[PDB]
């Protein structure tokens, strides 16, 4: 569980990440895509993509990456009381999408980077510490929801 402080640091840090929603999502997926190549291959709207140029000129990631930073924001925003939130997820990324918690594990920390990257001054270690939580809370809830469709990934 996180305590009230570490929500607030947590919150703190995400609405920087809301002046500029699209260029964090953007840094995200490069991010992970650069650094776990592997991850790009589920993306079968992206993974012709062959360059970090190309990838930042891309509409298509760019939408996306705000689709994706918009539904985790709302998450984090709940404060852990999010099952609501985070059902609909679990099933498209266990039955559709089919990615296994260790590749939310490479996304989790490719959001750290960039937040540290672009926020340092906010993003010190008790604040990325809390980050940490919440997306380490993030990962345990969708794997027991992943377990109850029946995905083990
Ligand atoms: C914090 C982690 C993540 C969040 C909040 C998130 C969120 C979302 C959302 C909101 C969508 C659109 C609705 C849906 O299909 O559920 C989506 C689509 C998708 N996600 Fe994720 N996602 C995450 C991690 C991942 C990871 C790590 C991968 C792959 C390695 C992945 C692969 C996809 C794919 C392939 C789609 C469909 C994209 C399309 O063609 O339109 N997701 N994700």
């Amino acid at each position: 569980v996180l305590s009230e402080g570490e929500w607030q640091l947590v919150l703190h840090v995400w609405a920087k990440v809301e002046a500029d929603v699209a260029g964090h999502g953007q840094d995200i997926l490069i991010r992970l895509f650069k650094s776990h190549p592997e991850t790009l291959e589920k993306f079968d709207r992206f993974k012709h993509l062959k360059t970090e140029a190309e990838m930042k000129a891309s509409e298509d990631l760019k939408k996306h990456g705000v689709t994706v930073l918009t539904a985790l924001g709302a998450i984090l925003k709940k404060k852990g009381h999010h099952e609501a939130e985070l059902k609909p997820l679990a099933q498209s990324h266990a039955t559709k999408h089919k990615i296994p918690i260790k590749y939310l594990e490479f996304y989790s920390e490719a959001i750290i980077h960039v937040l540290h990257s672009r926020h340092p001054g906010d993003f010190g270690a008790d604040a990325q510490g809390a980050m940490n939580k919440a997306l380490e809370l993030f990962r345990k809830d969708i794997a027991a929801k992943y377990k109850e469709l029946g995905y083990q990934g």
